[PDB]
């Protein structure tokens, strides 16, 4: 890329979108997938890696995690671009038809765009406490990807759930001392990892919430609350993670112009929206009949596809070749 | 039966596979009535031994292989299988139920989804003017149990892959088997013709079949040299033709449907024009329709749950997480 244009970009890499960019592969379109997380795989990867699937075709008992994983190995094929970490912000036709997408980290170009967005982009649940905002390019984290960068440091973990606790796991060695805070004594997570987070170095303040946090720039402190009691507690940190889960919402979707009716974009059945250029398929289209099932968006990606692609280049035909036919 | 089913399925291809399995999650009762002896459509009768790369979830995934994957998902809630049974009329009766006719039998349904492709299923015939009339004895088209023929004289029309596989299963079974086709290549895997030559079996090529003899059940067998016209002439106890299947969408064109270009039209809904019947699949089309497997898989419970709304009023188009019915 820079200042490529692409001929499909696809804002979301949940599963529509995955099979979206494979399906872009085998009409020999440019692809890009640009995804808000820092993982692939939307719902499926973000709340339920370990849910068994049971109504996708072909597989009576399939794993979340492991269906993720057959579609980035299905797509790998055709190597699309991946831009992570980007969640798309503003979405414009220019003069000429081409679309111009910015995110938080640049602008990309497209001639095409098919939006596979689900129920909108994920973020990590903000921290609420109404100083917290200021930190968060400096020492308040919602993602723990350069592990070692905590290495001899103090480090607490607010959130009671299965991510939290496993994220506790991981940096009790690394870091110089590990806490982990929630509301409730009982964990919300798996007996063999309560009882390695109980039989480790890593301090548990429960049942408290967080009520303060303390430092000029960087946070030093943490001021913890019994929820019974209402007694107070303080902690010196160098690092402080937050892990409340993800939440979502269609956000600056609903600026870009398109027909948008109970957070689901309105497709016709060639799964074009009322812009030209502009498709949508999977959880957040909708259309009568539309249901909202894994199945249903894997059959609409190769529709928004090839009528794509009929869209954007006039010398191709709308039905593809045989797969049988081309490996 | 008598019984009225919720959702009887015409067409056992992947898609109508998969529109079973569907149904028995939304809880409708579920017949299948598809025309061959096997389930499995295009899929099992024309390629099922390619690999198909573009169905979700199968970086690479063999056509039968994924047959039996959709078979398997579809024994969980039992549907009724009617096997070699083509559906010729259907009718909406007084009351609105659907009266469906085969060559077998009468049933009756709420809803139909027609998934059948391009039409249904046969073995291409043997062209000939006398042959019909022997379908009944000893001319075969299909071949369930093969120690049927331990100890017959036999013989086998055609030079395909399937040709010669049933030609090599006969040789330990059959008094004598001998294969016809009208090249002297035949058009089969290079090894297992080595076996064929290197077998008991006895090859009659290059030859065409021009004539068959018997009263009622088939006696001889005449062959014609397709270079130099010479005859041949050989006895015989059964006649197996392998020649391939064919598929057409004959009666389907007699119910009164919308019908564009070999294709039922469908709304978003999958609705054709009378309502209580449904299309998905390859037979089924609408303004940007691609015929793929994937996107028969996404209409097949666009279908299934459009219909439980229209005969079950009293129950919801969403149902909830596939995990919850486990
Ligand atoms: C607990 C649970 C169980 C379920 N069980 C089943 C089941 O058994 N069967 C079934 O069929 N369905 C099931 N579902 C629903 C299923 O997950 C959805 O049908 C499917 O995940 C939607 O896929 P998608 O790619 O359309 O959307 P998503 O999975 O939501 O992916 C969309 C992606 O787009 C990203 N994104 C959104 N907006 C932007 C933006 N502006 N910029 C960048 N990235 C963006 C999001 O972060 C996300 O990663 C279940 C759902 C849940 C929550
Ligand atoms: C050689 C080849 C390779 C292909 N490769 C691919 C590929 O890689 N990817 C892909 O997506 N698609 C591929 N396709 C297309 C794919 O096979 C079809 O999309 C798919 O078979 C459609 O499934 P279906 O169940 O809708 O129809 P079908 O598979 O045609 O099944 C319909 C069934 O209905 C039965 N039937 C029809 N009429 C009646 C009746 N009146 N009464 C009773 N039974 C009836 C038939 O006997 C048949 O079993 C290929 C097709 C061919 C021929
Ligand atoms: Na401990
Ligand atoms: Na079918």
């Amino acid at each position: 890329e820079n200042q490529k244009v692409y001929d499909i970009t696809i804002i979301g890499g949940g599963p529509t979108g995955l099979f979206t960019a494979f399906y872009g592969g085998m009409r020999q379109a440019s692809v890009k997938i640009i995804e808000s997380l820092p993982q692939l795989g939307g719902q499926l990867s973000a709340l339920y890696p370990e849910k068994y699937i049971y109504d996708v075709a072909g597989f009576p008992k399939v794993r979340a995690q492991e269906l993720v994983d057959n579609l980035k190995e299905q797509m790998k094929k055709f190597d699309p671009t991946v831009c992570l970490e980007e969640a798309v912000d503003t979405l414009e036709k220019q003069a000429d038809g081409i679309f111009k997408l910015v995110t938080n980290k640049q602008t990309h170009y497209s001639k095409s765009v098919i939006i596979t967005a689900g129920n909108g982009a994920f973020q990590p649940r903000r921290l609420e406490l109404e100083g917290t905002a200021k930190y968060e390019k400096k020492n308040l984290h919602y993602f723990v990807d350069d592990m070692n960068k905590f290495a001899g440091k103090r480090v607490v973990v607010f959130g009671g759930g299965d991510s939290a606790v496993d994220w506790t796991m991981m940096l009790e060695p690394i870091a110089e001392k590990v806490t982990i805070v929630h509301r409730r004594d009982k964990f919300r997570a798996h007996e063999h990892s309560v009882e390695n987070l109980m039989n480790s170095r890593a301090e548990v303040s429960t049942p408290y919430v967080p009520v303060e946090l303390i430092g000029d720039d960087k946070i030093e402190q943490v001021v913890l609350q019994h929820v019974k009691t209402e007694e107070k507690v303080i902690i010196d940190v160098d690092d402080v993670i937050v892990n409340y889960g993800f939440v979502s919402s269609l956000g600056p979707i609903k600026n870009w112009g398109l027909d948008i009716q109970k957070n689901s974009i309105l497709v016709n059945s060639k799964m074009e929206t009322n812009i030209p250029g502009i498709y949508a398929a999977g959880d957040i289209c909708t259309y009568e009949g539309k249901v909202k099932l894994i199945a249903c968006g894997f059959g609409e990606a190769p529709t928004a596809v090839n009528n794509a692609k009929a869209y954007f280049d006039p010398n191709a035909k709308l039905q593809p070749m045989h797969s049988s036919s081309m490996f």
